């Protein structure tokens, strides 16, 4: 009201308002120590005190941006450490906090995060609480300038949560580590998924994106009537929209108008909100994000009705295009949350194919007549796939559907690099050990959900170094046609074997003393350059090999004076299976 920043600090409470500041500026002065930040923190901090005191002190009216623009223009260094950034701040504030906008940067030069060893963690972690998580929220978001500032701070909680527990397991790394690397393995899906939502609303338009949506609030909210879907899928593309432009105020208040329109409503909405609606204003919309499906209606008749039979289906349709293709994708949508969204839209264009071509016919009731039949095909084609998938995941273990999975990809493309054919079939290989847990009820949902991050990574980075038409064919089509388009590629026929390579397939006795998420990368990767080599290899053929390499990996680390044998017997494979395969 009278003072933004007063109104924000009563609202979060102290040390969110503390976290998040941090990280706004983390996120646009990426290049200032933490030290200067700890600076800057502790000045808004006291400042918005002051404030708070008393809505009339001085500057206290001002708005969030002006001030914030304001403290951003008084960094001493802008110019010798930004250039052009500072330029900015020789505007006028709606074109100063634009201009601001532009000169964030997504890619800074910023070294890798070394995670140091658990025990110096815990230490650092028990001796400065505050500094050492601090400090990494600094580190993530000046290396992360986008991703949403509260979404950030609930990961940080969450690291909270498991140094707090391990650090007194006594046997803390079995505890720590796991914990770890699941919340980086969510950080990374988390932030590809927000890159893919705003990219593709710019690459596909706002309509296939409010397709996907509608798709998706359906399967949510399944008793919200379509008029209240429509209404949220409306507000949920304006969020979105705002969100991608970047600006974080505007679209943390268009998250919680939205969040507040739900909770207002729930009962127009969804019998499940009443949790996520009494909790505090700064986790309201993320609590709704993540929400559980609503129990569907029960009795609930065929689409036949409305869709198929009753006259009027091309007058309806007609009318208004959109709208009626809306309450389809609807109706279907609300009927299967079993259903991934993608397939949900693949129904949704095949009937929009059948209404227009027929609708502009002879007899519409009598050309459009068959249309439920073309769906049954596109419904099953992702349902065997996890039938199989999960299937020869339950007979290997995660480890060799991860390799079953390498040899068949490397087959499909061989001009993939070696460490991406790997890190893919790794990650592919980590969805199907989550998805597959679950029942055939909540499993296609899961996969979509994960395979299009997976996709999307393996496309960026082929785009920039491309190495296969195909796997660009497949990158650059429909978002809905992305996973079909790759399941459909087929072993490469045109391939030329690769020239053999002795060191490639030369071992040493570091890999008897090697971790297992690092032993297991060499063989996979080995076994990558193996197909590469001989790419009509055998399902036998191969198993020979890798039986062979199991055994002389064994003799060389077990009873053994070890060393010399990798080299002696070594030689005694790159040979004898270079001819059990020539
Ligand atoms: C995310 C907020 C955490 C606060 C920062 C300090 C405490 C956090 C704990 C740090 C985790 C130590 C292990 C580690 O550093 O691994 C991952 C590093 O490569 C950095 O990436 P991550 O922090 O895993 O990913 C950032 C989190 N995202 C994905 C939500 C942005
Ligand atoms: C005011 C709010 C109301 C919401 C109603 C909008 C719903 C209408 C949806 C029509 C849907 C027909 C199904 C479908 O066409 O989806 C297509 C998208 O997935 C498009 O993916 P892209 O290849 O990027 O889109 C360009 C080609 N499309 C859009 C014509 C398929
Ligand atoms: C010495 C004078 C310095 C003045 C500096 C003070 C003004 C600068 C303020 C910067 C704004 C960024 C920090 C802040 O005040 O809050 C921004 C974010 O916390 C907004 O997120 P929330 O509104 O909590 O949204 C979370 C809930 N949502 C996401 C569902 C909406
Ligand atoms: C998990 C990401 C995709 C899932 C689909 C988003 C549909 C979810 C519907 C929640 C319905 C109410 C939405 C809400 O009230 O939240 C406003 C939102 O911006 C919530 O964000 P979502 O689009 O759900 O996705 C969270 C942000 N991510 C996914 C881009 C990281
Ligand atoms: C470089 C390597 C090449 C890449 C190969 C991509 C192939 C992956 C196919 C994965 C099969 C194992 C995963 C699984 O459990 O499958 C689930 C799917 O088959 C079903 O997902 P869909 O509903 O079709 O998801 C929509 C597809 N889109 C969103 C990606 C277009
Ligand atoms: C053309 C020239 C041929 C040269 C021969 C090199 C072929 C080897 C390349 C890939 C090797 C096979 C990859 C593989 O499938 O991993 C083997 C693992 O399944 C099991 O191997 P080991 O570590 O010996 O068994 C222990 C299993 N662990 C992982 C539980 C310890």
């Amino acid at each position: 009201h009278k003072s933004e920043v007063a109104h924000r600090f009563k609202d979060l409470g102290e040390e969110n308002f503390k976290a998040l500041v941090l990280i706004a500026f983390a996120q646009y002065l990426q290049q200032c120590p933490f030290e200067d930040h700890v600076k800057l923190v502790n000045e808004v901090t006291e400042f918005a005190k002051t404030c708070v005191a008393d809505e009339s002190a001085e500057n206290c009216d001002k708005s969030l941006h002006t001030l914030f623009g304001d403290k951003l223009c008084t960094v001493a260094t802008l110019r010798e450490t930004y250039g052009e950034m500072a330029d900015c701040c020789a505007k006028q504030e709606p074109e100063r906090n634009e201009c601001f906008l532009q000169h964030k940067d997504d890619n800074p030069n910023l070294p890798r995060l070394v995670r140091p060893e658990v025990d110096v963690m815990c230490t650092a972690f028990h001796d400065n609480e505050e500094t050492f998580l601090k400090k990494y929220l600094y580190e993530i978001a000046r290396r992360h300038p986008y991703f949403y500032a509260p979404e950030l701070l609930f990961f940080a909680k969450r690291y909270k949560a498991a140094f707090t527990e391990c650090c007194q397991a006594a046997d803390k790394a079995a505890c720590l580590l796991p914990k770890l690397d699941e919340l980086r393995d969510e950080g990374k899906a988390s932030s590809a998924k927000q890159r893919l939502k705003c990219a593709s609303l710019q690459k596909f338009g706002e309509r296939a994106f409010k397709a996907w949506a509608v798709a998706r609030l359906s399967q949510r909210f399944p008793k919200a009537e379509f008029a209240e879907v429509s209404k949220l899928v409306t507000d949920l593309t304006k969020v979105h929209t705002e969100c991608c432009h970047g600006d974080l105020l505007e679209c943390a208040d268009d998250r919680a108008d939205l969040a507040k329109y739900i909770c207002e409503n729930q009962d127009s909405i969804s019998s499940k909100l009443k949790e996520c609606c009494e909790k505090p204003l700064l986790e309201k919309s993320h609590c709704i994000a993540e929400v559980e499906n609503d129990e569907m209606p029960a009795d609930l008749p065929s689409l036949a009705a409305d869709f198929v039979e009753s006259k009027d289906v091309c007058k309806n349709y007609a009318e208004a295009k959109d709208v009626f293709l809306g309450m389809f994708l609807y109706e279907y949508a609300r009927r299967h949350p079993d259903y991934s969204v993608v397939l949900l839209l693949r129904l949704a264009k095949t009937y929009e194919t059948t209404l227009e071509k027929c609708c502009a016919a002879a007899d519409p009731h009598e050309c459009y007549a068959k249309v439920f039949d073309e769906f049954k095909p596109l419904v099953e084609e992702p349902q065997n796939l996890i039938k199989q998938n999960c299937e020869l995941f339950e007979q290997l273990g995660e480890y060799k559907f991860q390799n079953a999975l390498l040899v068949r990809y490397t087959k499909k493309v061989p001009q993939v690099s070696t460490p991406t054919l790997v890190e893919v079939s790794r990650n592919l290989g980590k969805v199907g050990s989550k998805c597959c847990k679950h029942p055939e009820a909540k499993r296609m949902p899961c996969a979509e959900d994960y395979l299009s991050v997976v996709l999307n990574q393996l496309c960026v980075l082929h785009e920039k170094t491309p190495v296969s038409d195909r796997v660009t064919k497949c990158c650059t089509e429909s978002l809905v046609n992305r996973r079909p388009c790759f399941s459909a590629l087929e072993v490469d026929e045109t391939y030329v074997p690769k020239e053999f390579n002795a060191e490639t397939f030369t071992f040493h006795a570091d890999i008897c003393t090697l971790s297992e998420k690092e032993r297991q990368i060499k063989k996979q990767t080995a076994l990558v350059e193996l197909v590469k080599h001989k790419p009509k290899a055998t399902k036998e053929q191969l198993k020979a090999v890798m039986d062979d390499f199991a055994a002389f990996v064994e003799k060389c680390c077990k009873a053994d004076d070890k060393e010399t044998c990798f080299a002696e017997e070594g030689k005694k494979l790159v040979a004898a299976s270079q001819a059990a395969l020539g």
